[PDB]
């Protein structure tokens, strides 16, 4: 009423008076206002959904991070923004491709990588995420996980100014500088930590902190185990926590992990500026790691609860308002309905996030592969309520991470599968234990208590290459690179940003030696993240046609194909057409040139394909864009040989 | 190659000189520069298709004219720019609700049109297309589609300056200002026209201008005639073309409607010209008049040659370099999948228009309302390629025009039946020849060659209004009443923005006093061009129980409903699902909250609608948004009777 309506007023003229005093060139005034008018609703009311009243007290102090970001702002990123503004689909475009790697593995240095531009450029990549650079906790930090200074690039890669001279370098080859922003917690190193420990009152709230077993054990009632190898539980007792004896703080993840507590907003004024720093250093994509984890509830797991989509959009909104180029990209495992949240609802609210990793689809890549049954493939991809079309999908075969089976006992039981025996046969057969298996993989966390188990190597040794290239046999070894080969054309096909993980075009093996590093010993997961073998990449340029080359010749012509089929636009996406064969999936995708369908064949048998499916879609005379050649749709049958693509079109 | 590339980096490099030589503030140059990178390609490519090498000497006066409006636009249309790269889906919004008017015949003068927003407003109008109102021709003007000078004001309604003041006005309300672009064809007094009859060879050149027969002969082979009964054929005798006796002069439309010659680039330079000198008077959409039209070919129907869609891509380019705020909408009568090419093809090349009419939802409405059958409906509407997901329709009941029968012969055999039968029987339904139709239409440009037959008529007079309310009959005005609440209903929940046509909210009947104004009687779509009715929009402000208040009543409830309804947003399409009932017409929206069924009786009849189609949708329980009550799906029927709408959503 009148006097709610007084007291808005109030403040948003408090908060233009601000944003005026706080230039002399007028036009950047306007902008500034502008961008808050466009993301200020967003913002205030993501705030006050997650604070309530405290947030009343925020907007001086969160004004300031931001109009100074603004002010430090170089002319050149904020050309970048205004680039982005005028190419809002940017990310959705078929050209766009995707390369992940460790800074250090791939080319030793920032620098570095300068030198490999030539190589991330002949593969058509525009978006390069580098793995976490920030500096670290010394010796074991969980691959960059357990940061010790966000301020600081860990010094052997180089310096912020490296950084900064990277993207730019980049940048000139139409490449995205992506970063993770590891933000649910710190390492218990990092500065924020120390003080907590020391006693400050102001950093002991930035963490959760027990003074005994009562809090620990009635959260731990409804949370799962994430490491059960590293790190029993979610708590971890500290003796220097306190005056007298330690305590107890909140550790999801390993022991030197501390959780962020998100309930105090000093820690997001701290994000906020974390983020707007590293975007002005050139960064333009911000994966955010373990999202789903930043909000605590007693009674709960402690994931996914709503004041993650609220702080996610408030992070968001005040970066955006300075640097429009920024875009986030959740990484988030939970039910398809919740993931879409991730994205945003197309409602009232903005969006979340601009991207967000497709997990369900690598994870029926790899259950197809094994159980050379597509049926629940369809029914999980059928799970999914549609995104926002303004949002794209990251999809990928492998990751840095070990894969946890995210099957739906409900999707399972609509494919005729009991979801916890199909869970316990892709354990069985990815660590090489069901007889016949092709896959070389390594049980990562078994948890005695349930019995989970998740997989850890490497996608050629998962997909049958390490084992066929010890036995010698030419019909193992042919099999396995089609596997990999296919797996790469439906992440291409599928719409979004396709995630190529380092060293899989080369086909890299399992690493074994990651035992003979005591600080990697204790988790396999370091198995599937080898140095980058440049040895191997020069013979494959000059002896393609090893199996190592067949995988590389066969994904440089997919990137080829896949930049050239407009009908791959992230902004429509694949549908699932039912396949009258179990061993076949068939994807639908409407365009205004004219439907595509793309048919895989998940097994190594030939598979005839009767024709009607197809011909109701497309009609008669079609072309297949992977190889060319043509299919007349008026005959009984589509022959697939084993691991057989087509991206079909009519003509 | 070589060769090729050097010349192509000089124009390239010259380009750039004339930007940064243009601007003493170097962010401007910065901007400009980084929107001639984002359009130019499509902006040049285009040029060059249409003009082949001619265009080579084009960068440097179409610059100019780009430059100076870039100079010209006020800082407050620079921040609408701003704004509107901001909120890229901004017409996709449900909040968006159009509204047509003739300026003189809604409130007298452009001042006038201010001391009504509070009305438009009051209506949630956020998109106010004003007819043509700049200078035409003296006495028969086709209702101002002939025009004189494209640079002034028809000197009654007022002046730039007020057309100017009222987008300010409009501006401050949330509305956004939307005028013709009258671009195929000018008025014979134009002084383009005045000096090609003068003998100035640079104008003869504006026109499709012939000594003799023989070409007006060899074009009309092939060219429909669109007005028979104003101006025969396509071609119009002149005494004062030429120094000898006259010569013939194309003229698709009305004798003194002289088509522009779009083959000559300086035709391109005149309309950007005229564009960019409207957007800086606050214009933000063009509607492109007769856009198929604009390029002729010999053997051809003249008609939506590709040519179009190139010109059509490069004067919004051009556009939105200097005006990111102006979108485009196009009006083309074409087949559906010709339609989409009007909008773009998520291709290779950039975006042809923002925003396209809905010509076939119209039409269907309107044939579906008189068969009681929606078979025909499901079909056209299944013949629609999906539309780029960041272009929007523009949706609408009815407008200035008369209303041709755009039904295919396929799309017709689909659903069973004859397309020339249905054509004639829609018609002999809409002139009130067939008995016990409801219709008071009038037939418009009876064609005796082919039979081809229009139809003139306001909506409550098309949909039994006006016949009801001659007989007395109750049932007869409540069943009027409910068409025509259906039919905006539908375009309202659609998809897209819905164009209310001036009075259709106070149900205003024909004008039969059109055949009093000598310069109106020969043309019967005066019928539905009628003065605003102020004192009847009071009556039904006091008094909502007469025919037209429920009407206004209830559209205003719907408009209500759209604004509130998340699932609305264009960027989504909606889609048939197969009624079991041909009376009933269904469409399904999916969208991240849930989808939605919208269900319509396109009959008088209560129908009882099988409950499955509905419950595999939606499950067990839904909502109606338009109602607020609920239903069961798992009872075997949902009762509708005559003429009712749900829109349905689980819950």
């Amino acid at each position: 009423g009148p006097l709610g309506s007084m007291l808005k007023d109030v403040l948003t003229s408090e908060l233009a008076a601000q944003v005026r005093d706080a230039f002399d060139d007028d036009r950047d005034a306007e902008t500034f206002l502008l961008r808050l008018e466009r993301y200020g609703e967003d913002l205030w009311e993501s705030l006050r959904a997650v604070y309530g009243d405290q947030v009343r007290a925020l907007p001086g102090r969160l004004l300031e991070v931001m109009l100074h970001a603004y002010h430090a702002r170089p002319a050149e990123l904020r050309r970048l923004d205004e680039a982005r503004l005028l190419r809002p689909d940017w990310l959705q475009r078929p050209e766009m491709v995707g390369y992940v790697a460790y800074t250090d593995r791939f080319a030793g240095t920032l620098k570095g990588v300068e030198e490999r531009l030539d190589y991330l450029e002949g593969l058509g990549v525009k978006y390069l995420h580098l793995m976490p650079l920030l500096r670290p906790r010394e010796g074991e930090n969980d691959g960059g996980y357990a940061v010790q200074d966000y301020r600081a690039v860990r010094p052997d890669l180089g310096t912020m100014d490296d950084l900064s001279a990277l993207a730019r370098a980049l940048r000139g080859r139409g490449i995205s500088l992506v970063l993770d922003l590891v933000l649910n917690h710190v390492a218990r190193e990092h500065a924020w930590a120390q003080k907590a420990r020391a006693g400050d009152p102001k950093y002991r709230a930035y963490f959760h902190l027990f003074p005994d077993r009562r809090g620990p054990d009635a959260f731990e009632a409804t949370l799962p185990e994430i490491f059960p190898d590293f790190a029993p539980g979610n708590f971890s007792w500290d003796e220097e926590i306190g005056e007298g004896e330690g305590g107890w703080v909140w550790t999801t993840f390993n022991s030197y992990q501390w959780d962020l507590n998100w309930a105090n907003p000093d820690v997001f004024l701290e994000f906020v500026d974390i983020i707007l720093y590293l975007a002005n250093r050139g960064v333009e994509v911000f994966r955010l790691d373990a999202i789903a984890f930043i909000w605590k509830r007693l009674g709960t797991d402690c994931q996914n609860q709503p004041e993650v989509h609220h702080l996610t959009r408030a992070l968001r909104a005040a970066a955006r308002i300075v640097a429009p180029a920024v875009a986030f990209k959740a990484e988030a495992i939970v039910a398809p309905a919740d993931l879409i949240h991730y994205l945003g609802t197309r409602a009232h609210h903005g969006k979340v996030s601009d991207m967000a990793y497709h997990n369900s689809l690598m994870v029926q890549l790899w259950s197809s592969l094994a159980s050379r049954n597509t049926r629940l493939f369809e029914e999980a991809l059928r799970a999914f309520p549609p995104k926002p079309t303004s949002t794209t999908w990251g999809l990928y075969v492998r990751c840095h991470d070990d894969i946890g089976w995210a099957i739906s006992d409900e999707d399972a039981a609509r494919a005729g599968l009991n979801g916890a025996a199909h869970r316990h046969f892709l354990s069985d057969f990815y660590s090489g234990q069901f007889p016949g298996s092709f896959a070389r993989g390594l049980v990562f966390q078994y948890n005695p208590v349930n019995g989970d188990r998740r997989i850890s190597g490497s996608a050629a040794s998962l997909a049958g290459l390490e084992a066929a290239l010890e036995t010698g046999d030419p019909g193992r070894i042919e099999d396995a690179v089609r596997r990999l080969l296919l797996l790469h054309t439906v992440i291409l096909g599928f719409g979004g940003v396709p995630l190529l993980y380092m060293g899989d075009e080369l086909a890299l093996l399992n690493d074994y030696a990651f035992e003979d590093v005591p600080e990697h010993a204790p988790d396999n997961r370091w198995v599937h993240r080898p140095q980058m073998d440049w040895a191997l990449a020069e013979r494959v340029r000059q002896e393609p046609s090893s199996p190592a080359g067949r995988v590389n010749t066969g994904l440089r012509h997919l990137l080829r194909v896949r930049r050239d089929t407009p009908q791959l636009h992230a902004s429509i996406e694949s549908q699932v057409l039912p396949s009258p064969d179990s061993r076949a999936l068939l994807l639908r995708r409407d365009h205004p040139l004219g439907g595509m369908v793309q048919v895989y064949n998940f097994s190594e048998e030939t598979v005839m394909l009767p024709s009607h499916v197809l011909r109701d879609v497309l009609g008669d005379h079609v072309q297949d864009r992977l190889s060319g050649s043509a299919f007349r749709l008026d005959r009984p049958t589509v022959r697939l040989e084993g691991y057989r693509a087509l991206w079909l079109t009519a003509g």
